[PDB]
């Protein structure tokens, strides 16, 4: 049939390790995504500097995000991105039925849960056809600071992460607004003293109304401004519009299975060191596992993986050699570390 | 005092990272390690492509321990090289007292036991005055293959990691000889029918007995070998040489110790999945640690050193957090992330 040896539901760190260690151990490997974009979580903080991922000098969330998906796609498995597994399935013969929200059906031996916190969308901006700006200058993320290098930036609404994203574009903006619908700035008052002291001009009781495009582009050349307690009506010229309205969570997926997988605080998979959640070829790995020597770092993730990964080629093949050979020594690379050494000859 | 917060035993990728999470934590860090050089078992293997450490896309291992020395300096620990750990002894307050075989001390309120697999020297060619040569072309190690290219090497013994070289570095090297001292190149069958396919002469019965300098230099440029049923003593020139006589392990660490410390198959350290010892505010991080959950990965080495170094923290501080907080948003990389997109915007 089309039945996959290891099929990881997500594509965050957790998933894409899963991905690349099921085919350094040679299974059949899926790995399906709800987003258009491999990543995970990384894809709310793509701006940071990440310093504690073991072996990496600092390097943005953008260019881990990067570096994760390539490592993910070595082997190059099934990548079913745009999809939402709805529910899991244990079957009789124990393989396992994974039915997306368009009622599609995938097929497994061994299935690798790495839905970290869940699926996370941001909540959008209700303005009538803000979408087309999506394509050009209209974020819900800042996607890197060099973007808005010299640029003239609105930032919609409060607290979240707004604060925190005004503060590190202060010093490298041409200019950063803010506008908040509530009253105070719903941060905490230690980084809200830092914005307001700074070069941030904060507008309260304010929402944007209409996003005014170019006459010769499509990209957001002026915004519509309205008082919710006085009534003026304003607009501001900006090259960047960035939403922080907060994001919406979709955690179903392990409500929904018929499914006597154990879970802890009736969110995370009750697992153990090894991975292994109570139903047999079933792991969980990433920020979805919870166990007492769980680690609540990107390190931690990879951890888990490869401990699911080498249980799930042993659930499969109960001969196989409990633990991966080392890829340094894996001629599962030969003939792609022959062009990598060609290249290192000049 | 020079009473440390955690010291570190060992600087491979366990100890290194032990380190830098250490140092994210604000504790006060040693590391102690006997070579002149941190990295650890990578130093075996500088040559070799590594593929399965999470998020880097294939590197060599001289490029690994670069990046790895790097993090684990972060934040300036203080690094004793050239020493060797020969005993920890447990003091009557509960801190710790490590003496150094000269018999120098050092003190700390925790010991992380990152000593992998033990103290490694590679057996030394036990020719007169061989050591002269080992800071020109007399190597125990392939420290790069371009290092190689187009140049004729001897290889000295016939073990399975002699094998292993000569086969990397055929489609390299101009010519490749293999000297063994036996009668059959003690290797397994599958990649030893591979080295004599090739453009690789192999001598049996045969062993360096005088390394012939030049007379302009002091490298060596000719070899003398000798066979040992029939007795011929040929010359030979190289480029290159290299020593594969095997290593020395020192594992006494432990066994000098009078420490409560429970230890599996006479080498492990027993832990749990936290990387907590059987004594209190002693961890074990790395190839050291063995528990139900150990990853024998470098991607392992990074969740046991963090889970460590998040335990030693709640001993020497028990109101602090259980976690450390994640480096993208940790104000303790404030300063230098400034400098960083500083240099991001041009
Ligand atoms: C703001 C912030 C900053 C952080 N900074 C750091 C840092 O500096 N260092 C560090 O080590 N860690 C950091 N972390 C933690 C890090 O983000 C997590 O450890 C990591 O993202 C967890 O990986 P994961 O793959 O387990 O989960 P996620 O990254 O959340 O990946 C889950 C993926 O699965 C998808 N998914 C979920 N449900 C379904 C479904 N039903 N069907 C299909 N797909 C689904 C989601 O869309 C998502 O793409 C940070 C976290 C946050 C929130
Ligand atoms: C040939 C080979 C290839 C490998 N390839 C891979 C691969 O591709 N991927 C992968 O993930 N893993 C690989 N591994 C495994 C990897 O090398 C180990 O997982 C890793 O080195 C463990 O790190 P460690 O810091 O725990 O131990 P080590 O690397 O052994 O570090 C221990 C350090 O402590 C020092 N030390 C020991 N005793 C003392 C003492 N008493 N006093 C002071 N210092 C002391 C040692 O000198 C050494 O520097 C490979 C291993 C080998 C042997």
């Amino acid at each position: 049939e089309e039945l996959f040896d290891v099929t990881v539901i997500g594509g965050g760190p957790a998933g894409l390790y899963s991905a690349f260690y099921s085919g350094l151990r040679e299974m059949r490997t899926k790995i399906i995504e709800f987003h258009p974009h491999l990543g995970g979580k990384i894809h709310v903080y793509p701006e940071k500097m990440i310093w504690d991922v073991g072996g990496l000098l600092p390097v943005t969330g953008d260019k881990l995000i990067e570096q994760l998906v390539q490592q993910g796609l070595t082997f190059k498995p099934e990548v079913v991105l745009d999809t939402k597994v709805e529910s899991i399935i244990r079957n009789q013969d124990g393989t396992f039925t994974l039915k997306t929200s368009t009622g599609e059906e995938h097929f497994s031996k061994t299935v690798i849960v790495a839905t970290g916190s869940g699926i996370l969308k941001p909540q959008k901006l209700s303005i009538e056809g803000a979408e087309r700006f999506e394509v050009s200058n209209l974020n819900y993320t800042v996607k890197s600071l060099k973007r808005f290098k010299g640029k003239t930036v609105i930032i919609s609404g409060g607290g979240n992460s707004a604060v925190d994203w005004a503060n590190e574009l202060e010093p490298i903006a041409k200019k950063v607004y803010v506008t908040y619908r509530k009253e105070e700035l719903s941060g905490h008052e230690a980084q809200v003293k830092q914005l307001m002291n700074s070069s941030a001009e904060c507008f309260f009781n304010t929402s944007i109304t209409k996003l005014i495009a170019g006459d010769n582009h499509e990209a957001i050349e002026y915004v519509e401004l309205t008082n919710h307690e006085t009534g003026e009506v304003s607009h501001l010229p900006i090259d960047e519009v960035i939403i922080n309205h907060g994001y919406e969570r979709d955690i179903t997926l392990l409500e929904n299975s018929e499914l006597d997988v154990a879970i802890i605080d009736n969110y995370y998979i009750a697992g153990n060191a090894n991975s292994e959640s109570s139903v047999d070829g079933l792991y969980a790995a990433g920020d979805i596992l919870k166990h007492e020597g769980k680690l609540h770092l990107i390190a931690g993730a990879f951890q888990d993986a490869g401990n699911a990964v080498n249980k799930a080629k042993q659930f499969i093949q109960p001969d196989a050699s409990e633990y991966g050979m080392h890829s340094s020594h894996n001629e599962v690379f030969k003939k792609r570390n022959r062009e990598l050494i060609k290249q290192m000859m000049k």
